[PDB]
Parts: C-alpha cells; sequence; structure tokens
C-alpha cells in the first residue's frame, strides 16, 4: 500500500552538430536521485558512470512527474552541452549519436514522449 516516491535524472548530451548520445528501448542515460542530493549531482555521477562524461554545465530541459497507482515518479531531463571526456557505453551498453531532429518518440519508453517531441523542434 505505501506509495513509492522515486526521483530520476537524465541526461540529453547534444554536441554543436545537434545529435544526441543515446543509449539502449533506447533511452538517455541517468539514474535515481538519491535523497541527500540535487537533481543535478546524481546527473554528474550517472553521466560519468553510465556513459564516462564530467559534465560540465548543465540546464534543465524539462521535468515530468508521472502518478501511478502505487508509485509517484519524477523525470528530471538536463540538457548537457558541456562535458569532459567522449561518451561511450562504459556499463557495456550500447551507445551513439543520433542526429536531434531524427528521433523516434516510439522508440523510447513513453515517459520521455514530450521530451522527444520537443527535442525534434529544435
Ligand atoms: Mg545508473
Amino acid at each position: 500500500h505505501h506509495m513509492k516516491k522515486l526521483q530520476i535524472a537524465v541526461g540529453i548530451i547534444r554536441n554543436p552538430q545537434g545529435e544526441i548520445f543515446i543509449t539502449q528501448k533506447l533511452e538517455f542515460p541517468g539514474g535515481k536521485i538519491e535523497s541527500d542530493e540535487t537533481p543535478e549531482q546524481a546527473l554528474i555521477r550517472e553521466l560519468q558512470e553510465e556513459v564516462g562524461i564530467t559534465v560540465t554545465t548543465s540546464s534543465l530541459f524539462d521535468k515530468l512527474e508521472y502518478q501511478f497507482p502505487d508509485r509517484h515518479i519524477t523525470l528530471w531531463f538536463f540538457l548537457v552541452e558541456s562535458w569532459q571526456g567522449e561518451p561511450w557505453g562504459k556499463e557495456g551498453q550500447p551507445g551513439r549519436w543520433m542526429a536531434g531532429p531524427t528521433l523516434d518518440p516510439a522508440a523510447f519508453p513513453p515517459a520521455n514522449e514530450p521530451v522527444i517531441s520537443k527535442l525534434i523542434a529544435q
């Protein structure tokens, strides 16, 4: 019965050519925000772990809040256009640069849909 609460920080890593580093059901890298840290602190750690980059500067792109009967999920999406390192599948997972204007929202989990829609415009 106790309703779980989960918060996640995810990185939209975009190079100057407008490509986004997408890992794989495609997803943005990122993970759980621990209870003692900001969304961006979790973003920095998770992106270091998952794709081996150190986030230099970020900006909040969107914040989505999903209510389910058993849980409440918050997804913080950060635009990352400055970083140190070269993204790769550091956790043994696929990763590649995809042109922003061509992302398929149906190829991502539907929780990402409002963010994918906005990326295609930009
Ligand atoms: Mg993780």
